[PDB]
């Protein structure tokens, strides 16, 4: 059964939020309604501003700025590792974080810069486990 | 714990999709980055095209149309009940469907028109339970 009686007596759909996220990632894959390019060193990443703002304190701050909300192109700090950014952008659209020994330092540094609290906390816990 | 080992060995965040959806509904409440007005009889509803497309076959068809993707205003069939539309728009952004005896017929008719398969199926099952 795809639904249940919510605590607030509303009927709630168990998979709805994940199904919505899957469809926003399908739109991204197909470059449909993307409205920003994120530039990380040479690399460019197309995305939807609303997804970026929902997942990151930095993007939230940028796209609620009266001057910056109208930018089609956002350049990140050139010290940001593009692979670390790619792993975090994928996480934003999937809930899945591809954390590995070889990328955890870049992923954590990028997540700190993007203000992605849950990811930063998770990276710290995985680093602490070694240690 | 907010994460787990996914089936594909990625670390997966249990609440991420629901947290993203909550933030998109906060953006909607605050009228931030909304890019379309849906007109239903007299009533106007501001939304994000990407959320509408993710939840509805009709909005998906409209906003992937090369001519219609560029419309800031979408008028629905004037036979559509605004309360039924409001309940479905709220559902899109929350996973919560406020189905009641007094609104189920309007909700189902609107969901059929919007091509929201899971909601239609759910309405049919609740109607069948009476009957
Ligand atoms: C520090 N930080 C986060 O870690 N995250 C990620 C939250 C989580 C749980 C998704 O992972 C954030 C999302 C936002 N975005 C919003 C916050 C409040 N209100 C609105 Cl409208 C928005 C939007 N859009 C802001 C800051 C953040
Ligand atoms: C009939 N129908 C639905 O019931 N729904 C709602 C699915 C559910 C599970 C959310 O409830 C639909 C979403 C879409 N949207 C997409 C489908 C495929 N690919 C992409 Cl990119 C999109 C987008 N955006 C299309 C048709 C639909």
């Amino acid at each position: 059964n795809l639904y249940f009686q919510g605590a607030d007596s509303c009927i709630q759909f168990t998979r709805h939020a994940s199904d919505v996220l899957l469809n926003l990632n399908r739109l991204r894959s197909r470059d449909i309604l993307t409205d920003v390019v994120i530039v990380v060193s040479r690399e460019q990443f197309r995305a939807h501003k609303t997804v970026l703002m929902a997942c990151s304190g930095l993007f939230y701050s940028i796209f609620t700025d009266q001057l910056k909300c109208n930018l089609s192109v956002i350049n990140l700090d050139p010290e940001i590792n593009p692979e670390g950014f790619c792993i975090l952008l994928d996480f934003m659209y999937t809930s899945r974080l591809n954390l590995r020994e070889g990328n955890i330092m870049a992923v954590m540094a990028t997540a700190m810069y993007l203000q992605m609290e849950h990811v930063v906390d998770t990276c710290r816990k995985f680093i602490k486990a070694s240690e």
